[PDB]
């Protein structure tokens, strides 16, 4: 029923541990999920949620990825890692028929936040139906610790029925090619980070949002309303020193961003793409901040 | 009649002065203005012009913002500062009914050029109707002086009547959600920086353009035709050292850019978004450069 | 017949030579070319191919540009250099009637990869019909050598007939203003870097792609499927140190990017804009990598 992935669904950080072999088990499932209130959609998912599970490795880690396809699936599924140096991002040999299972190993060489998605023809459809996720490759030593870590991805829903219409919705190839989505969604559904799973922090907390755009067509202008990003890893790269003091960051489709900020004032904060007509199409996130008032910063 | 804000309408720079309390008085006015020749539009404005007044403060400055709403206004108006660490950017407690007045104080902590806009439902409409501006927070010491400073913002007009049709134009909610504007405008109207207020500099002048995108939907690829930007503050951040020698800079909606360049050759220079079909929809700016010819640079 | 420019069509690199006068001869030709299989289009070209010839100079080089227009041409043609400090990028005095010839000289002052295009009204049409190219201004000393250098540009085709329809296609002004292209193309045509001229490298080679977007409307999210960019010159600037370890890079219309990467694993690699619905409209590139398998990186 609930396809929305929780933002707080984040693996524990890698410490100062040495490189190792890491096993990953991803299962591609097609299920009917809640897109909006009264509206259901035919989702293609990794592990039954949109986006797919956030993965967390170190540089030098050999990732042993297993991809199983559910028996009741109607489509061939794969996975393309942006962290991988492999033909098709390793999806060349991960074309899995419903029922079967394939496995490859790849080594992470570049630190940063990378997008993963299904790379089965047609790729734009598989992504749009919700088959996208992120893989974080932490550098040697790891990221400096913060109080809160969140996992947010932007996606497009190309439903045949118009926005506002209740009932069963299927993918529209016409809208896809026209690049005209009916719904813009954070983490799968409408109000996934609003009514369903609102982000929560306390006054004085440093928040790190692992943001990425599944797409598959439109770029995002990521902005937390009421906050300025202290540090931004542009395109989600953890090699070049980050940008400092940014209001809005351009995140391309298949791209990432590591946005860090300190919360100083209590209240409600809004996660939006600053193409704010999309906020009327479900692209709205809520960050509740509880604590004492800070009159020196805001009165 | 003339809603277009002049590019040369810039406050005098902050010197090396210490942090202080700065009062700001913004008045939200709805008035009929010239969108194009023969075409008028229902504008929602800050201080009667699009974009709103450019504000200029220092880091550590406590900004005392007063927002008055005109008695003849038909809408609730607010203001969201990207420079502010406050719920809704301070717009949570600046929802002003026509006739009333509210006031808050916030402290500027991050240097850079920040967008401000009305944040009253629906936000995309309020922005589109012309309620956007910029606030420059100068760092400790201030910006190095230049010969000319300009203030340019990009906006979209979602008129019900098609482009080319004369008469009274109103906002179209259908076009807004479709992200299909009839007009792309610099500083409010068509030919605002062309026929109305052309930019003017002399040979050898260093020019600084405080560029920002009101939007509310489309990003800009800022380019001055015939010039290369010497220094660009990406996303309008004045913390990280600027980029050097850039032709075209991606500016997202609700984002900024500080573009600096030296003018070496006399003639006409064109301010455009490099999505140059928009130049046929009013998104065109003129920079007249007068002086002697420089054959070593261009013959 | 074949309008597609080969990616391997790159001038030999500038060594450590001193600044000099460089002559450039560009001829604007209008010819019927293969857009897709069974589909032909009315192309406006520089030197008979899309994109135009890649030019290669040093900083301090005085570029003597000659622009000849073919006698059988039906349009006025010009050329706007982003590397030039000149009114209209030097296109102000390079408006050449079919049959005539004009010449100007300009000095390159800024290092980086710059876009060039025709700047004759209406500019968006001239670009869309294929009149765009790149000029690389190498810094003092030059770029570090790589094994392979490629030349790739993204363009839009606004055909009157829909995608899939065979026959003669002409430019549609309606689609242009609507920003709705039927075809997205790398280097002129559909399958230009796929079926026609596939990129080829060997295992262990460092590859440098001089990527740029002719446009004239849509931005690109450049991504090589199966590879991570080691170094990216953002907006194609060779002054500021490059970004490191990037998956997907936002390249604006009229903008550039110098993407470098090391190929470690044999197989097929895909050049795409990560707006992957465009990959169904011809925006697809192939990089064949031949050599021994590397099980440590990918198995
Ligand atoms: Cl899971
Ligand atoms: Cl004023
Ligand atoms: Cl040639
Ligand atoms: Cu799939
Ligand atoms: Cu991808
Ligand atoms: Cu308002
Ligand atoms: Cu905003
Ligand atoms: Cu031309
Ligand atoms: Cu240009
Ligand atoms: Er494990
Ligand atoms: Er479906
Ligand atoms: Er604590
Ligand atoms: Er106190
Ligand atoms: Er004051
Ligand atoms: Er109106
Ligand atoms: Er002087
Ligand atoms: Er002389
Ligand atoms: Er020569
Ligand atoms: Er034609
Ligand atoms: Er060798
Ligand atoms: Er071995
Ligand atoms: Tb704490
Ligand atoms: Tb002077
Ligand atoms: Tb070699
Ligand atoms: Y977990
Ligand atoms: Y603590
Ligand atoms: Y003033
Ligand atoms: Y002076
Ligand atoms: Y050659
Ligand atoms: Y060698
Ligand atoms: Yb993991
Ligand atoms: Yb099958
Ligand atoms: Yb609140
Ligand atoms: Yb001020
Ligand atoms: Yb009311
Ligand atoms: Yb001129
Ligand atoms: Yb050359
Ligand atoms: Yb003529
Ligand atoms: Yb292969």
């Amino acid at each position: 029923a609930d396809i929305s992935r929780e933002p707080d669904d984040v693996p524990p950080p890698i410490g100062k541990r040495a490189p190792q072999t890491v096993r990953v088990d991803l299962l591609s499932v097609e299920l009917e999920g809640r897109l909006a209130e009264g509206t259901t959609f035919g989702y293609w998912t990794f592990n039954g949620k949109v986006p797919g599970p956030l993965l967390r490795v170190r540089v030098g880690d050999t990732v042993e990825i297993h991809l199983k396809n559910a028996a009741d699936s109607a489509m061939i599924h794969s996975v393309d890692f942006h962290a991988a140096i492999a033909p098709g991002g390793g999806a060349a040999a991960l074309q899995v028929e419903p029922g079967g299972e394939k496995a490859i190993t790849w080594k992470a060489l570049v630190p940063g936040l990378f997008v993963y998605h299904c790379a089965t023809p047609m790729v734009a459809e598989h992504i749009a139906n919700g088959m996208y996720g992120m893989i974080l490759v932490e550098p040697e030593g790891g990221l400096p610790p913060v109080d809160h870590e969140f996992y947010v991805m932007q996606g497009e829903i190309y439903s045949d029925i118009p926005y506002g219409q209740h009932g069963s919705a299927e993918f529209s190839v016409e809208k896809l090619l026209a690049e005209r989505p009916e719904y813009f969604v954070f983490n799968g559904s409408v109000g996934a980070l609003s009514k369903l799973h609102p982000l929560k922090a306390k006054v004085g907390d440093t928040v790190r949002i692992f943001f990425g755009v599944g797409g598959p067509n439109h770029a995002s202008s990521f902005h937390v309303i009421g906050e300025i990003f202290d540090k931004v890893d542009l395109f989600g790269g953890l090699t070049t020193p980050p940008l400092a003091g940014i209001q809005t960051v351009t995140v391309p489709p298949g791209g990432a961003a590591i946005a860090e900020f300190k919360v100083e004032v209590p209240g409600t904060y809004t996660l939006v793409d600053h193409a704010l007509a999309r906020a009327e199409r479900g692209l709205l996130g809520i960050l509740h901040v509880q604590g004492p008032e800070n009159p020196d910063i805001y009165n």
